[PDB]
């Protein structure tokens, strides 16, 4: 247990906590500017010049000391109430409130040795913040504290809510840009208090950091009249408290004392709800939010060559951006920094003084310290259990081939088994798609947590106000609260229909640049688990909704973080529910990945046993010699790879026609795709000479691909016999239609894959059973047309081993 | 003008209306059952049978009925005030209400000739619905009074509001499914009423179409309070009125007169807040919402097989799936299409009875027929101004690889002279970023739009309620706006910085799926303009920002709608300023694409003239003679080949050394990236013979691409000599850092690309300048770390023709 959770005060605030809080506050204004502007010299010591400034200004001051004021006021909070606490900083541009927040708690010296507490490392501290050869602009996961940088803005809430999940003990005050709050994923994230419980989850306090101003142009919420925001977030069954300073000449000092007695009475609410929800954990309170207001820029210089700067917009990024060129910008900059008196707040040999600290929180309540902002200090591997009593055993007793399993559904019954063994750290999460994904067999043993209105047994089922499984019609929340469910240590899986995967491209891009920076340079910060999504519902089998359903190019975005040997991405392609079994185990135990991991809902053909499975997994791509009918390589007439479960079974049907013609050649499956690449860009793949035997030195070869062929194209470009590939994937054809002549107008289905071998082995012998082929292919078309289903020929087919 | 524009009935709706309105309610809830379930004998005349059942049930049923309601009411609206309306369907899968609606309107028959209004057209409209060879299951392109799929939901409200922009005339109920209303896109759509100007602009009534549930659970609005909800309206400008209906037992006579009365009283505020803005437009009215509360799948069987269907989720997609199989569910569907009573609303030869349609609104009124749902219709060409004007002419006068011009700028004053000529129907939407993006001279003659409050000319600069530029910080509310302002045929562009682009990879997949149908396949849907998206503030130069915001890869997502010859995706590397301005001519002039538009904001030299940029734009891959050193392609030892402005900075200073060092090479820039295709993949690609006359037969390639070289790899995959390319791109490296290290870690600086060159050319004999080259850099860093700025030999460094 961390500290002594949800407890109140019952005494003001003292003297003493104010005091401190205003050192803080300026003393972390003060190197924030520092950070900005010097590159030598920060605390001004005689000789102070132009020579002393960064020749490149660059960062972001305006959000930073409406940051800095809340970090003065959340530390004295966790300190006075033992509080354990994760902040979430929305303007994640606000870094060097983050690093100098880190600096003053001790975290930052305590991580690097080099930065050290006094006039040496403080000059060390100025000049490397966003410098060639020091750190990022932002607040990047190499800063103590950090577990949301907030470069790409939208994902605070989502984040925040995450991190409360089966967290009770966690309170999570969540900065929020006005500006973010017009994206998107943000507006929905505030939604999220309807899928938390106030007994099993922590609390979100939301922050409201209203600013009034984005980069350029005023915000939405500080505009609109204060009846309007009030009612918006009391629509969003939240209890709105606003806070407004900074905008006349009230002092500093009565500044925090209001504030602090605000906060306090905010805090004494959610202790309040916390008590509360240990007798009725089902009405759902309303949760305190935070209305912050104050002058973007606070502190800054009110006009700056006849501009409005602090209040302004003109805040954003650097004010008096002429501070190295200029005395008169140079001046101003002397006085800015000369107004938070640093000669209070430093000691002669430029350690920060020990009065503007006595306030802070201590041990792993420091925000620098705590471990849920590490989480991977608190994760511990899953008690998963034994795989061999999901698997499909049809394979083993009735051939290769066999049955109509739901692939999903075994992993379904593997997850059920997971939250078992595990039952508050392994979530499900799920856009409203969780059953039709089909892994409601997890339903047995949790719900769906929902906390907000029920109506009747007849409609509400297998959903209460605590379970492991959260819905949402939201791509962006299921991503973002598993994100932090993974990040504060614990563990789960998402499912989605593959075409919306790409709702959220740019999250997997962040979390993927977010792991890795983390494999390459930050080792204190321990492995997380795996981000595991179920891509499923697939572009082959859209049966109930056509052509805006089918883009199964998610693989290409994910193709982009396969650099520097960081090892942060996998794509699996699931042949089969034990393929299937195999992958998961690998992504469930894995750490510091985004596995995407394909696999058909649809029922189809059991192809490989789990043995096979685990063996074939393992190499990435694998010889089926149980279908191959030639005697070696040299005897192949072409090579017949797939990757996907619809390219196999339709691979598979082609080969069973093309043995039965007398052709002879070998069939290799694709798992693993990245495995495919070079060793040269890739130190995990099939060297040279395993991708040559799978492969042969120079026989065609017909690759049948799931997705956009253009993938493995790309990837094979260096790689021995790629000139002999045939890549055939998806290409934009299909809608409403049967199954056939879904795989049919891609080219894909188990004709055209015949006839595209022929053509490739001898299109001068084979031109009229190329022609044949074809025609065959508009006649079951044109059968569908007719009668309504596929042609029993196609539909009946079972592979001749089962 | 279409029709009378916000007029008020002053009399009660006719009961004739009421009798019309409810016959339409019941026999497109007939013809939307029809389409799912009845393959043959529409009019369930004797025998009709399990027979007549589809054998393969696809489709939605459980919004359908209640988007049937709505139209009715809808079309009774449109015709009794002769309203210029496009509604949307937010829950695209409703795609029978859609279709039964242009069937009803007759414009189906119009469009579609064999689907007749009698009883052998009613086969076919039933049978051909998400049927193989008929038509979608949702609201697609095909259906007329479509501007919307709603295939992948959460676009409703962008779509909408950008469709009244600048349209003042035009009334656009938006119907926004309760599960959508849970995605972030939706969320943030509800606060577009603070972009639009009532009197400028037309009026969008979202209606909450609150039907309780989702796929499988509930939805949020629907479970919260009745007084949170309409806080949570209220809160975001609205005015919220609620309808609620099919509860209980109140006939549905009575349920009409009632939802007219409340429809009458929405309209005539509408019509009070149009009066009232042609007086006062700068007051934000609150618009009127409508909360529509009624049963998901209503009027379908109460309970089936035990289960509750009509008010559940178990109603969304096809209740009775056993219809075909089973006498027991084939009696339920027979009673349940018998009890709209069709024999009262179909003549014996089985045409709509006119009484069924007397009350609805006739010619380009109709929904099926308004031109807005069909803007191709009434788009007109953009008046230019003349391109020659905005030449950067600097490299005539001075020569190759002059200056220091911000390219976008140039861009900008071009856009300011369109708005300027074109001042109501060429709109610049950006994230917070058009200003950061340089399109800042737009403001030289407008003002970006904002109608929400005003605090003063100290801080709102170039803003007022009425203008043509929008800002949210928002890239969902970019697209959708833009998407919808061209749909209803006016133009525009966007700018987005590049590595946010992605937020919205997945709108670019629908609005090129829009496309693509649409080319293909419905020629009665005219040629609307393109969306132009200026990609900017790009991976090499985001100095203030660091490594989340270096992703170029919107590239890659966008080399998967390059199929069939669509030709509906283009992707421009501007060079220069100069290339800029003829690629955006271009793209200004095209219609019917999604033109991706690369280009710097950064200081950078010009390259080309304007008459070289608009004959190299042309063929889409250029040899720069005047930098080439090589006589012929015999002669040369390496092709240097780049794409995007800083590869090409980059590539140049390497030509400028290997020239120096007696290297023979030619130079080619590389603008139109998929004209590189082969003419198999793209057939308006380069021949292999002009690809061959740039690249050569076989020297090596050096080709510095801007984004990841993956995508050069795979386009090339079958060109003649794509064996000698080394495709250098962007690697997931880099930070907030100096513009010399972002290339550095790249490998993608001008001594890294001389080395590269020489290790293509002769790997021993330039062992030790390679060596030399790569010490350099690491030299050239340090004095980054050390001094602040990049060592003067990079830094000052201009191409020798200047
Ligand atoms: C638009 C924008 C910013 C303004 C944020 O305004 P705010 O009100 O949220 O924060 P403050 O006023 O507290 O500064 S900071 C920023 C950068 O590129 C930095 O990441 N960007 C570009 C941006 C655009 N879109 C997305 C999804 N994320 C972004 N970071
Ligand atoms: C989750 C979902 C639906 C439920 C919609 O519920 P609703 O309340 O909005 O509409 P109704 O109750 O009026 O039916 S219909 C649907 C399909 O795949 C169809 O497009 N999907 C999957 C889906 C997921 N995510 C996104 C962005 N779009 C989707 N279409
Ligand atoms: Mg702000
Ligand atoms: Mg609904
Ligand atoms: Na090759």
């Amino acid at each position: 247990v961390i500290g002594t959770p949800w407890q109140k005060l019952d005494r003001p605030v003292s003297e003493e906590a104010i005091e401190g809080m205003d050192k803080y506050w300026r003393v972390t204004n003060y190197m924030s500017i520092g950070q900005i502007y010097l590159r030598s010299n920060p605390l001004m010591k005689e000789p102070f010049t132009r020579d002393d400034v960064k020749h490149r200004l660059v960062g972001h001051w305006g959000t930073t000391p409406g940051l800095n004021f809340l970090l003065a006021h959340i530390n004295r909070l966790i300190a006075d109430h033992q509080q354990n606490t994760v902040f979430i900083m929305g303007p994640g541009h606000g870094g060097p409130a983050g690093t100098s927040q880190s600096y003053v708690d001790g975290t930052y010296t305590e991580y690097y040795p080099n930065i050290t507490k006094d006039e040496a490392g403080l000059q060390k501290f100025f000049r490397q913040f966003s410098y060639p050869g020091g750190i990022p602009s932002h607040f990047a996961p190499e800063t103590p504290g950090s577990i949301h940088e907030g470069g790409e803005l939208g994902y605070a809430l989502s984040h925040a809510y995450g991190a409360v999940m089966n967290n009770p003990s966690l309170f999570v005050p969540c900065i929020i840009g006005d500006g973010e709050a017009e994206t998107g994923p943000l507006a929905t994230g505030w939604q999220s208090n309807k899928l938390v419980n106030p007994r099993t989850d922590g609390i979100v306090l939301p922050i409201l950091h209203l600013n009034g101003y984005k980069i350029a142009n005023p915000t939405i919420l500080a505009r609109i009249s204060d009846e309007e925001l009030h009612d918006f977030f009391r629509g969003m069954g939240y209890h709105p408290y606003e806070f407004v300073a900074g905008f006349d000449n009230e002092d500093h000092m009565s500044i925090h004392r209001r504030f602090a007695e605000l906060f306090e009475t905010i805090f004494d609410e959610i202790c309040d709800i916390k008590a509360a929800a240990q007798t009725d954990d089902m009405t759902r309170p309303f949760y305190p939010m935070l209305i912050f207001r104050t002058p973007k820029g606070w502190t800054c210089p009110k006009f700056i060559d006849g501009k409005k700067t602090e209040g302004s917009w003109r805040a954003h990024q650097v004010p008096l951006a002429s501070a190295r060129d200029t005395e008169e910008h140079f001046e101003v900059l002397k006085g800015w920094m000369e107004s938070y008196k640093p000669e209070e707040l430093f000691n002669a040999d430029g350690s920060i003084k020990d009065d503007v600290t006595a306030f802070m929180p201590k041990g792993e309540l420091r925000i620098g310290a705590n471990p849920n902002a590490n989480g991977g200090v608190i994760r511990e591997d899953l008690k998963l259990p034994e795989l061999d009593q999901y698997e499909v055993t049809g394979v083993k007793e009735y051939g290769h081939g066999w049955g109509q399993v739901e692939a999903p559904r075994a992993l379904g019954a593997y997850c059920r088994d997971i939250i078992k063994n595990n039952p508050d750290s392994f979530r499900i999460f799920g856009p409203d798609e969780t059953a039709s994904n089909r892994l409601n067999a997890t339903y047995e043993v949790t719900d769906k947590q929902w906390d907000n209105g029920y109506l009747s047994g007849l409609v509400d089922e297998h959903m209460a106000v605590t379970g492991q499984v959260t819905e949402q019609l939201s791509e962006h929340q299921c991503e973002g609260f598993l994100e932090a469910y993974l990040l504060t240590g614990r563990h789960g899986i998402w499912s989605s229909y593959e075409s919306f995967v790409h709702v959220i491209d740019s999250m997997l891009n962040q979390h993927a640049k977010w792991l890795e920076a983390t494999v390459r340079e930050i080792p204190w910060r321990k492995p997380i688990s795996s981000v595991n999504l179920l891509v499923s519902s697939h572009v082959w089998r859209q049966d109930h909704n056509g052509f805006s359903h089918q883009d199964p190019g998610v693989t290409s975005l994910l193709i982009n973080k396969t650099f520097n040997n960081d090892h942060v991405t996998n794509i699996y392609f699931a042949t089969d529910a034990n393929m299937l079994l195999a992958i998961s185990e690998k992504c469930f135990k894995s750490t510091n990945k985004i596995n995407a991991i394909f696999a058909g809902k649809q029922p189809a053909p059991t192809w490989v046993t789990l043995d096979e499975a685990r063996a074939e997994l393992e190499a990435g791509a694998a010889e089926w010699k149980w279908a191959s009918n030639a005697e070696n390589n040299d005897e192949v007439q072409v090579v017949l790879a797939s990757a996907g479960d619809v390219p196999t079974q339709e691979l598979m049907a082609a080969s069973d026609a093309l043995n039965k013609m007398g052709i002879k050649f070998k069939v290799v499956n694709v798992v693993d795709l990245l495995k495919l690449q070079s060793r040269e860009n890739n130190d995990e793949a099939l060297t040279d000479e395993e991708f040559t035997e799978l492969f042969t030195a120079d026989k065609p070869v017909l690759f049948a691909y799931h997705s956009y062929a253009q993938d493995v194209r790309g990837l094979i470009y260096d790689r021995p016999n790629h000139d002999n590939f045939h890549v055939v994937g998806y290409k934009e054809q299909g809608s409403t239609t049967t199954p056939f002549d879904m795989v049919r107008v891609n080219d894909m289905d188990r004709y055209a894959l015949q006839a595209a071998a022929l053509k490739l082995i001898d299109a001068d012998k084979y031109a009229d059973k190329i022609d044949e082929l074809n025609a065959f292919r508009k006649k079951a078309f044109q059968f569908a047309v007719d009668n309504g289903y596929d042609i029993p020929e196609f539909t009946d087919w079972v592979y001749p081993d089962v």
